[PDB]
């Protein structure tokens, strides 16, 4: 019952911050497998009606014998579906977050340079994140495909730093593939998540 | 301090089963970073004098403030310290631990689906390894850089399934990947590891 969203944009609308070949990659495959994987967890459980965002938030309470499979492909189709919405050809750095994130780090720049060091410092596969955590602005990171719900603390901006993420344009160089993010990130999708949490 | 050693073979020489653009990257930037960031952690301590092999063995002992980076890079060249003597232009599929494979498995064919079936199920970033458990062969994985030297078992055979290892060539293929990786397996090397375990 869970699907794969269409990418919100074309393959190459990304270029040349991401490569098409990898835009095509990582959702038709990476993406795909994590839906085709979670649907057979929850099927025939009563996990198979439930938002995706219900389920990762309360991975503690998935029956003990697909709790890994739900944790890694439910966890991998939510924050691919998170990564897609938020990156656009149209990045703008304005908005409610970009003020915020000023008003908090004294600059745009001051909090990107802390994000790129948490991203690069993730060691293996996984994500950095800002969260909004009971109305407060952290950044944090996860292993593999966690998310920060599970903790309690609302995603608002995601950066895939799994390998397949950045591999075929960047190889080895992380910090260029974490630099390259910033000409794509879709503030309005930001500012979106932030307001639909600071009330929630 | 600890050395990057070079490949026993030129970037080329496992074509067309792991790609040359692959071995220079995977060895000259992977591999030297870890060396680098070991050798940053251990500099001056009670570690500098002991070999890699030691040291994760007895990760356990490191003191909280390097433990992470000493886990992540002294595993990070262990492993891949392993993994290049590991591979070879010239496999044959004989020896010693092909026969106790065959002892253990009934055939290298059962112990490949094995060993593969668990290399493809390491969720994100880490390793496949046979070891020698007391005696004993068995199949592990580990995440990230983790060796089952820091749990007692001896490891005689390493696949790294990172993604920087097989992407260029395999992308999202990571069963291709452990397919290719038989054609170049140094049983040789195999051998060696398991007669020396302790
Ligand atoms: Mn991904
Ligand atoms: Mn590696």
């Amino acid at each position: 019952a869970f699907e794969l969203p269409n990418l919100p944009y074309g393959f190459r609308a990304l270029e040349p911050h991401i490569d098409q070949q990898t835009m095509e990659i990582h959702h038709d495959k990476h993406h795909n497998t994590y839906v085709t994987r979670l649907n057979a967890a929850v099927e025939g459980t009563d996990l198979e009606s439930k938002s995706i965002e219900e389920i990762v938030a309360n991975l503690d309470s998935v029956p003990e014998n697909i709790q890994t499979a739900v944790r890694n492909n439910g966890g991998g189709h939510l924050n691919h579906s998170l990564f897609w919405e938020l990156l656009t050809p149209n990045s703008e750095e304005k908005g409610t977050v970009v003020d915020k994130i000023k008003e908090q780090w004294g600059s745009l720049d001051a909090f990107k340079e802390e994000f790129a060091n948490q991203a690069e410092a993730r060691f293996g596969s996984g994500w950095a994140w800002l969260v909004v955590n009971d109305g407060k602005l952290e950044i944090v990171t996860t292993p593999n495909q966690d998310n920060p719900l599970t903790e309690g603390k609302t995603p608002i901006l995601g950066l895939d730093v799994w390998e397949h993420a950045y591999y075929l344009k960047y190889q080895n160089k992380r910090p260029d593939y974490i630099s390259a993010f910033w000409n794509v990130v879709n503030w309005e999708k930001v500012d979106e998540l932030y307001n639909a949490a600071k009330h929630h």
